[PDB]
């Protein structure tokens, strides 16, 4: 169930009382601290909580008592907990060591009463651990040097919210197969956009104002990088330096709270009502709002070092019940990790898992979000509970990490039974997307997720980048191109899934932008502000500048390649995903891991050159085309009568062709009418470095072929992709077409 324990802080109907409920299976004592401000002040009152059974502790406070304590505005709160490793000593006082036994005990408890704790169910956070007033993270650490430090006035406080009456509009019921996703950072979306009033730039409010921009481009779903509270308030303390910045936000501090830094209205309840108003603006434009969520690790991380089990950050989950929330190593002194951040969130533990479900429900229901893309999703399929084996995790015999999509108790299956996934034909429900990998063990699971889950297709990205940029360096399989274009049945069909479950993309936030994969011979992450430096992303970008540096290529060529890559994702069966900015050839000058760049090089710009504006026209018409032709969006795997593979000779691609590893050109035709389309279409990819002549087959429907686009250099301009009705008559069966090397041809029959 959802909200099985009714955790959190909430007012009763008449706002006469607030009830605080919090879980801890090991705590010995839990005490509520109330503050009038989130930072810099001591508490106005404290209330000892009482065991309400099943590990939940509760207390109900009358509002009059709160006002009597001096708190007449918003109620900021936190907890102080005691446990086996640090029991309550009657002489303990803030900043005292009284009662201390150990920083961590044999069972993994890490209680420290000197650390004020943020409720995991807080719906809003006052400020991040590091902010403009304090950038010393040591006040939150355990260990001999810092355990007695009282973090009270520096620690983040939760805000008790009065239910918002803000509408989130009506949720689109469009089938996922008909969507075109646009990934963008909520702050970089409008931060330097002069078409938005300055005060709204880089905020939720500002993003809502760009709904029309997205509608003209033609995308149907915006996917935001993490919006749940992340460490970002100290980003601008030191100017012209990415040193202490966290831009992307893959360090969640709280799972129910919209990040305050991204809101225009920063008052208590402001980020919340503003995020709701923002999705209303999108929902009004008929656009879905997806959220990138990260439940594989927490911002608290693990131990500071792998040799000292005593020092770790404590401000939320860890202080309340470390053994419940994190996956500990055998012996419980350290953390088990498959994320590389320091510690796995214990996704297999019921209470930890309930938090994932409960926060997802909050965002989907109260916040109006239409779907979620799960970062390092394989950690949510872990059937282990600890570094060592435990009978409670029967399916994880070796302990540690073990992905098991058949275990009904892993987080990815729990989600499926608590929520309704949108049907293939549309209707209400959620759209769930997984990045099917993590770090180590059997975590790489592309094609391993259950029905109900779509996945980020890394093989689509890589194989096509290779086909365009690695000719001669590595083997390119013409059969893989085919798989890519047809919805990767090789990955999705055996599980009973469909082509639209393949999220096809050439580029995402991780790695290079579209322009960059065709303009960079490698990553360049060591530039100075505002382009770097950034500590390395992948070593395998499969990028190439099209001969630019060698003198065998030029700018048109990089644009020809970018046109070809975008066409691959927009023409292929599956659900296309483009990175915001790719519509104007956004570049990061080859930085392929810009996660710490909260700068102008990273935000989007809307002042474009002719060549950039020309690309936007290409992108806009290509997205419009996909949306106008159902034959490109099959709900099920193309049947044999619906799609025919052709060799350049106009002859059907046979086994001799498929098994010949020196064949780089491929073409196909789809029977438009059989898929409910008005035209049949023919796509040709010349993966060869030189000109290839394609002999057109007989149109499945209609009598003649008309050219829609040719990505080749000669066709570079404002009209490389024609407007509907201006297709150039090429010819019928037998007509030939000379296709330049490394490019794509699009044709419709009439
Ligand atoms: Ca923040």
């Amino acid at each position: 169930a959802i909200n099985s324990m009714s955790l959190g802080a909430s007012y009763d109907a008449q706002q006469a009382n607030i009830t605080f409920r919090v879980y801890s299976s090991q705590a010995t004592r839990i005490v509520l601290y109330l503050y009038s401000a989130g930072y810099g002040v001591q508490e106005s009152a404290t209330y000892t909580l009482s065991p309400a059974g099943s590990g939940v502790w509760a207390v109900t406070v009358p509002v009059s008592s709160i006002k009597a304590a001096g708190i007449t505005g918003a109620v900021y709160y936190g907890y102080r907990a005691w446990g086996p490793n640090w029991p309550y000593a009657s002489n303990w006082g803030k900043g005292s060591q009284a009662g201390f036994v150990s920083d961590v005990d044999a069972n993994g408890d890490r209680f420290n009463p000197n650390k004020l704790l943020l409720d995991p169910y807080a719906q809003e956070v006052s400020q991040d651990p590091l902010n403009p007033s304090n950038q010393n993270g040591n006040v939150f650490a355990s260990g001999a040097s810092y355990r007695t430090t009282d973090s009270g006035i520096y620690a983040p406080k939760g805000v008790v919210l009065v239910p918002s009456t803000q509408s989130t509009g009506t949720k689109p019921t469009r089938a996922q197969k008909d969507d075109v996703i646009y990934e963008v950072h909520v702050r970089g979306f409008t931060e330097q956009d002069t078409s938005i009033p300055a005060q709204y730039r880089g905020t939720y409010y500002g993003a809502g104002l760009k709904a029309s921009y997205l509608a003209s481009l033609g995308v149907t779903a915006v996917e935001f990088l993490p919006v749940q509270e992340t460490q970002n308030d100290a980003n601008d303390v030191v100017p012209n330096s990415d040193a202490n910045q966290n831009y992307w936000g893959y360090m969640t501090e709280n799972y129910f709270s919209p990040d305050r830094r991204y809101a225009y209205n920063k008052a208590a309840g402001g980020p919340t009502a503003e995020f709701q108003a923002m999705v209303q603006a999108f929902h009004n434009a008929g656009i879905k709002v997806y959220m990138d969520v990260v439940y594989n690790h927490t911002a608290e991380g693990g131990t500071w070092t792998s040799s000292d089990p005593t020092t770790a950050t404590i401000y939320s989950w860890r202080g309340l019940d470390n053994a419940t929330y994190y996956e500990l190593t055998s012996g419980n002194q350290y953390f088990y990790d498959n994320t590389g951040i320091g510690a796995n969130f214990n996704t297999y533990n019921t209470v930890a898992q309930n938090l994932i479900v409960d926060s997802l429900a909050y965002w989907a229901n109260t916040m109006g979000v239409d779907g979620f893309r799960f970062d390092l999703a394989s950690v949510l399929g872990n059937s282990c509970l600890n570094g060592a084996y435990t009978a409670s995790a029967p399916n994880c015999p070796n302990g540690g990490y073990n992905f098991d999509a058949a275990d009904s108790n892993v987080a990815i299956n729990r989600i499926l039974r608590e929520f309704t996934v949108r049907p293939a034909a549309g209707g209400s429900g959620l759209d769930l997307f997984a990045e099917p990998w993590a770090i180590g063990g059997n975590s790489y699971q592309l094609g391993g997720f259950p029905q109900g889950w779509s996945e980020w297709n890394g093989l689509f990205r890589d194989s096509l980048r290779q086909a365009q940029n690695e000719l001669g360096s590595m083997t390119i399989y013409v059969t893989q191109d085919a798989n890519d274009f047809s919805g990767s049945s090789n990955l999705f069909q055996s599980s009973g899934r469909s082509p639209w479950n393949s999220i096809n993309f050439i580029d995402v936030h991780d790695g290079m932008t579209l322009k960059d994969v065709y303009s960079c011979n490698g990553a360049n992450n060591s530039q100075a502000w505002p382009y770097g430096p950034s500590d390395g992303g992948t070593s395998t970008n499969y990028s190439w500048d099209q001969g630019m540096s060698a003198g065998t290529g030029a700018a048109v060529d990089q644009r020809r390649a970018a046109r070809t890559g975008m066409a691959f994702e927009m023409l292929s069966a599956g659900t296309p995903l483009m990175q915001g900015g790719d519509e104007y050839l956004r570049t990061l000058q080859c930085n392929n891991n810009a996660y710490n760049l909260d700068s102008s090089a990273n935000w989007l710009t809307y002042s474009w050159t002719t060549d950039q504006s020309n690309f936007y026209t290409f992108a806009q018409r290509l997205i419009a085309f996909r949306k106008a032709h159902p034959a490109l969006r099959p709900s099920s795997w193309y049947s044999g009568s619906q799609l025919t593979w052709y060799q350049p000779s106009g002859a059907v691609a046979d086994s001799n062709y498929w098994n010949n590893t020196s064949n780089y050109a491929i073409a196909y035709a789809i029977n438009g009418p059989s898929l409910g389309d008005s035209n049949s279409i023919y796509v040709a990819y010349n993966g060869w470095s030189s000109s290839v002549t394609f002999t057109l087959p007989a149109p499945p429907s209609g009598t003649q072929w008309y050219r829609v686009t040719d990505t080749c250099d000669w066709n570079d301009g404002a009209s490389t992709f024609v407007a509907p009705g201006s297709e150039t008559l090429i010819g019928g069966a037998g007509t030939t077409y000379g296709q330049c090397g490394q490019s794509l041809l699009l044709l419709i029959s009439k």
